[PDB]
């Protein structure tokens, strides 16, 4: 069996030809393994896959095509209709802090239902646009317990390649992970790309977080 | 009196003048002008359906947003929410036999990450009064404060209160966050 130690990309297997030479054809997806619900991922076709070996599966029997080249995971569950993240929930506060925030909420909505002077202008943010990104303002100006975690999450995705700045493909995986997390989907490149290059900047990332751009520095990655 | 009565109802006019930014959203979906006006139509509606259902839900004016799921509602630690997107996001850049189905079914199998801090919720949400059970009153606050933190709205009476008495027990409240029966354990609540 010459297809021994033949690899392949994905989607694709290794069988052998009339002549016993090996092959990468399309995988059938009927002889993907059995799935449980969980496996399911949502194509960026909003296309939801019994599992991601269904959907390569598929994106191969459509290699040479627009669909085709298109075709990629978008995220893991079914697709659905989810609300933007916001930038606390991809970068998160310390637990304590979580804690300090849903106590003052909880305690203002005990007062206004079946202290409201004490909580007035916190009971006004809510009705904003940006209510936690506004109330912890002070604090996204510490540097270890934000801006420095800011930097740190662009250096960790700005791999492929490394050039300081983030695109679609380096974005994915991050995208991917906060669907099962937050319930939530990243739009970067609808909120955080102001010129629309299709290219992040550390100055766009930062501004998107809400650093100001004093406090942004290169030498962080 | 109760809010929104003054025992006759309260006059809307009474009510502070209103910012746009005072606005509140219903249980109705209904965006009122404050809460000093929710709870005025309230009261002229008393002695009905729409009228007894109608409660604050959370603040600022109604929207779209979706049921809150387990991890939504479940505050992570930073180091460990950190690991399991690490994990999630190496899964992803590969891309056990059922990696997610994995992960997350020992997760939730896990008392210090996940099964002690669901029992740690109930118990701190049972106060009104400590009784074991949760009711609307009690779980309307976590409501109200998970709108913007989280962008979800629970809906716990309609998935974690199969016997529709209107009261949420340990036991729900474990199969609603997917513990198994095993792991619910009334010993891990605050103490009598
Ligand atoms: C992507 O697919 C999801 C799942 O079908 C869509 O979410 C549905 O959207 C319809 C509105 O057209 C709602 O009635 C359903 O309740 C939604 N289902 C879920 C599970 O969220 C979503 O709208 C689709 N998005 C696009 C752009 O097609
Ligand atoms: C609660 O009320 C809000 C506000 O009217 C509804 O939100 C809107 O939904 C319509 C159509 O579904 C959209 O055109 C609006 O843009 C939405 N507004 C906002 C602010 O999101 C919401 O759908 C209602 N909730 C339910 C469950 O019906
Ligand atoms: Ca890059
Ligand atoms: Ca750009
Ligand atoms: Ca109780
Ligand atoms: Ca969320
Ligand atoms: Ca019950
Ligand atoms: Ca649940
Ligand atoms: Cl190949
Ligand atoms: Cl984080
Ligand atoms: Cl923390
Ligand atoms: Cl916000
Ligand atoms: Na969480």
């Amino acid at each position: 069996d010459s297809c021994m130690s033949f690899q392949c990309k994905r989607g694709h297997i290794c069988k052998a030809d009339q002549q016993g030479k090996p092959h990468c054809v399309c995988q059938d997806p009927v002889t993907c393994p059995p799935t449980k619900p969980l496996d399911q991922v949502c194509g960026t076709d909003n296309q939801t896959y019994a599992s991601s070996c269904h959907l390569f599966a598929t994106k191969c029997r459509l290699e040479g095509t627009k669909k085709g080249h298109q075709l990629q995971l978008d995220y893991f569950g079914a697709c659905k209709s989810i609300p933007t993240c916001t930038d606390f929930e991809v970068i998160q506060f310390p637990l304590r802090m979580r804690d300090w925030l849903k106590n003052i909420l909880m305690q203002l909505y005990e007062a206004n239902s079946e202290v409201k002077k004490i909580y007035l202008d916190e009971k006004r943010l809510l009705a904003g646009d940006h209510p936690i990104d506004l109330l912890l303002r002070d604090f996204k100006k510490n540097y270890h317990m934000y801006v420095y975690p800011v930097h740190w999450q662009f250096s960790e995705l700005d791999q492929h390649p490394m050039d300081r700045v983030l695109t679609h493909s380096e974005l994915a995986p991050l995208r991917a992970s906060l669907v099962p997390m937050e319930h939530c989907i990243t739009r970067f490149f609808e909120e955080c790309d102001p010129n629309k290059d299709k290219h992040i900047t550390l100055k766009e990332w930062g501004h998107c977080f809400g650093i100001k751009e004093e406090d942004i520095d290169e030498n962080l990655l």
